[PDB]
């Protein structure tokens, strides 16, 4: 760690402390986090060779007392803060859909490895000057927000599949759109009524198997569903069909990342860039 200069602290929560960094040998500036404490230092070490543009770079990983460093490639903005920014205007069209077809692609080379993210929020999204967006934060090793979790896992799922990444991307894809989040919960239960109040209590019809999940309860109230047309307006309908089918409830009936990629939505795409202020 003598190796780095802390320039200034960018983050504090769910590991550790985050500085932004000058490693004092190759002038670079990074983001680095440490993480205060045999398997986890191999995994990791592994997904370090996991490298495409649309993740953020791993750069090192620096084992050392009770502690462990992590070495990221810094970016200067996130998703959260750029959606903050723009609020008053929104992010235009072709942005909201770049951005979404970019993180398709970085989610379609995660799973393609067998790696979920597990965790997507704007907090953790990255985006720099050229207009591209990088995930960030994978939970590798303050209040938990519930907001963007997937179904399957509120409903107490213990082996989830990738698909819990797609629900999570259409919550933000839907949030970009309207300004304002999809489902904003404060509990496990009201995160989950939330959900059933808009897409309809789930049952076994939709989705095979939810009455035998782990937390489900026969109890729950059963709502009716509402139409998207409420939901995301004013969305084209071939953005409300591409997210219709990121949030269907059935992880299984769930639009890959791959098949996404292929929505009718994206004929049109391109790569804006942003008006950044760093
Ligand atoms: C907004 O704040 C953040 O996003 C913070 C601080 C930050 C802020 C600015 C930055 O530019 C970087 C980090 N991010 C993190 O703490 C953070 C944590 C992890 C992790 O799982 O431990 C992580 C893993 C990969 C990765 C890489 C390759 C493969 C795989 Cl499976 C995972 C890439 C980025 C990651 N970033």
């Amino acid at each position: 760690m003598e190796n780095f200069q802390k320039v200034e602290k960018i983050g504090e929560g769910t590991y550790g402390v985050v500085y932004k960094a000058r490693n004092k040998l190759t002038g670079e500036v990074v983001a680095l986090k440490k993480i205060r404490l045999s398997t986890a230092i191999r995994e990791i070490s592994l997904l370090k060779e996991l490298n495409h543009p649309n993740i953020v770079k791993l750069l090192d990983v620096i084992h050392t007392e009770n502690k462990l460093y992590l070495v990221f490639e810094f970016l200067h903005q996130d998703l959260k803060k750029f959606m903050d920014a723009s609020a008053l205007t929104g992010i235009p069209l072709p942005l909201i859909k770049s951005y979404l077809f970019q993180l398709l692609q970085g989610l379609a080379f995660c799973h393609s490895h067998r790696v979920l993210h597990r965790d997507l929020k704007p907090q953790n999204l990255l985006i720099n000057t050229e207009g591209a967006i990088k995930l960030a934060d994978f939970g590798l090793a303050e209040v938990v927000t519930l907001w963007y979790r997937a179904p399957e896992i509120l409903l107490g799922c213990k082996y989830y599949s990738t698909a819990v990444d797609i629900w999570s991307l259409g919550c933000i894809f839907a949030e970009m759109v309207t300004r304002r989040a999809l489902f904003p919960g404060d509990s496990e239960i009201d995160q989950l009524f939330r959900i059933f109040r808009t897409l309809g209590t789930p049952d076994e019809v939709v989705w095979p198997g939810v009455t035998s999940m782990p937390d489900y309860k026969p109890s729950f109230p059963k709502w009716a569903r509402q139409d998207f047309s409420k939901v995301v307006p004013p969305l084209d309908e071939d953005g409300r069909s591409l997210l219709s089918q990121m949030l269907h409830y059935d992880p299984n009936k769930r639009i890959s990342a791959k098949a996404a990629l292929a929505h009718p939505f994206f004929q049109d795409v391109t790569k804006p860039v942003p008006h950044l202020r760093l």
